[PDB]
């Protein structure tokens, strides 16, 4: 199963080259699975619940002299999640671009 | 999860005079587990596949004999919960006494 969402914030320049270490972090989720004790068949899947919060906190973009990121802060992001037998908590990808001044 | 009701039909000497009576009852219970750690979160209560009690059983007629009871009453099998919870079987003994 994949119940831990990883948020990766790519910090790059206009050429797509990494200018800072990836930002972000991780968010853990869990869900219950109810089965028949006799047949071992899955009866139903519980809703995904957060171990901490259901949203990645806002992330401040690092400062680079002579450059300006398109956003000084990536807003809080809720990772997508799927239910059912193949359900999983998805990762979050974000790309912030630093453009040279002026 | 299956309870078997066994009714022994014996004479005053302890010898069986009829094949065992009774029947079977099936039950099921759900088990809720943490999909990530796989720890059991909760055990559901036992539920009957059909009924929660064995129907009353008529005792066979035997010439020159009288069973202490002509009908074993409806019986509910005992059941326990938790990790080792199970539905217990039911054991009953009917005695046929020779008529003077």
């Amino acid at each position: 199963t994949h119940a831990t969402s990883t948020e990766t914030i790519h910090y790059v320049n206009e050429d797509g080259d990494q200018v800072f270490e990836d930002g972000g972090g991780k968010l853990d989720f869990t869900r219950t699975v109810t089965i028949d004790d006799v047949t071992n068949e899955v009866v139903e899947y519980g809703e995904w619940t957060p171990v901490t919060d259901d949203e990645f906190a806002a992330v401040t973009s690092p400062d680079k002299d002579g450059y300006t990121p398109d956003t000084s802060e990536v807003a809080a992001q809720k990772p997508d999640m799927t239910d059912g037998p193949d359900g999983t908590v998805k990762d979050v990808e974000v790309t912030v671009t630093y453009t040279a001044n002026p």
